């Protein structure tokens, strides 16, 4: 339905701009004090949004968004990658006061859109950075038909290597897009991270038959697939039968604590294994619960304006706005541009097409 659309495309933007909090939040470390200030302010229900700015993270999402829509039905990849680049470079322009993150903007204005391969970059060790899982969700709107499999991991790969050369970033964008594709396909959430490890393969697959920078890839391919594992295997849902169990404590402190364990080095959500990693957790606690999702996702001491993206986009495509406070998103920041969009993608998501690739 196109209503879910709307909401995935409106609530990622709402859960960026609630995680933000105009800076406030994102650089607060103390989860527990987000949480007495959001209770001052008299809770989720009361926040309302309108001067609530969205952050890069939507910015991007956004612009890969809007390249989706303009390469149009049965697109070229080629013409595709070259609107990816051109809107990743120009929406650099929107990122006042809004905190973007530095492979992102570094690399995005680097990118030489038109000329051949001129959106690639080189491998680098310090790209692993959760920007690219941040504004992938979409390609799963775009994409969500199995017959599109391989087109979603091609696009989500490459989007993400134009500023993410590393596979901890890219494989993140791989995750934000077919997990945003099994939630348009009613797919249940406890199986998602099964889905994830099955297609890593093919993800190496177009990695190494790709031929760029394949040592250096393959050298650190490891870290994403080990940490998606151990985390499957501590909620018991490796094998995607059975539902999660979640530790006896795990209140606002104990999920600050357990973000810093999954973190690279110490910033929990702000990488492409632990963004996407921390809004599934979430959405597997929340169920049918904004309020839950926004507790586990949006409120906490790490990176909480990208995990709150990615998993506003997964529940909205689920539960459209059912039991969301409408001023959580009624005065939202681009919120006319998000919906036009969200109409747009759902005009070519749902009509399956086939793809010209590269
Ligand atoms: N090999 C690596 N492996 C895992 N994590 C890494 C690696 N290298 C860096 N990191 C981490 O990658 C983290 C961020 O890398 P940055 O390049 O600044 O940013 P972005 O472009 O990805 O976007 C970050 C977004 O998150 C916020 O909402 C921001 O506002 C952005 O919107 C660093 O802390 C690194 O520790
Ligand atoms: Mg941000």
């Amino acid at each position: 339905g196109s209503e879910k659309y709307v909401a995935a495309m409106v609530l990622s933007a709402a859960g960026d701009a609630l995680g933000y909090y105009n800076g406030k939040w994102e650089f607060l470390q103390d989860g527990e004090k987000i949480h007495r200030q959001l209770a001052q302010l008299g809770g989720l229900d009361a926040l309302d949004v309108g001067r609530w700015r969205v952050s890069d993270d939507t910015v991007m999402h956004l612009a890969t968004a809007e390249a989706l829509v303009e390469a149009g039905k049965a697109p070229k990849l080629t013409q595709l990658y070259y609107l990816l680049a051109k809107h990743y470079q120009d929406c650099m322009e929107d990122m006042d006061g809004r905190a973007p993150g530095g492979a992102s903007v570094h690399n995005a204005m680097q990118l030489k859109p038109g000329k051949p391969n001129g959106w690639r970059i080189p491998f680098n060790s310090h790209e692993g950075g959760c920007g690219a899982a941040m504004r992938a969700m979409c390609i799963g709107l775009r994409f969500p038909h199995h017959s599109q499999l391989d087109t979603l991991i091609q696009v989500s790969i490459e989007s993400g290597r134009m500023t993410h050369h590393h596979p901890t970033g890219y494989l993140g964008a791989l995750a934000s897009a077919l997990f945003t594709a099994y939630a348009v396909n009613s797919r249940p959430p406890l199986q998602w991270g099964k889905g994830l490890m099955e297609l890593l393969p093919e993800a190496k697959k177009y990695i190494v038959q790709s031929g760029y920078f394949v040592e250096e890839n393959l050298q650190h391919w490891s870290y994403f697939q080990t940490k998606w594992e151990n985390y499957l295997k501590l909620r018991g849902i490796l094998d995607g039968e059975s539902a999660p169990t979640f530790p006896e404590s795990f209140g606002v402190k104990e999920r600050d604590q357990f973000y810093t364990s999954l973190s690279y080095s110490g910033w929990g959500g702000s990488s492409g294994h632990d963004a996407p990693m921390i809004a599934y957790d979430a959405v597997l606690a929340a169920g049918d619960s904004w309020k839950e999702l926004a507790h586990r996702a949006f409120f906490h001491g790490g990176d909480s304006d990208s995990t709150a993206a990615i998993a506003g986009c997964w529940w909205g495509v689920m539960y459209g706005f059912k039991g969301v406070s409408p001023s959580n998103y009624e005065k939202l920041e681009y919120r006319n541009r998000l919906e036009e969009t969200a109409r747009a993608l759902y005009s070519l998501g749902s009509k399956e097409d086939t793809v010209i690739s590269l």
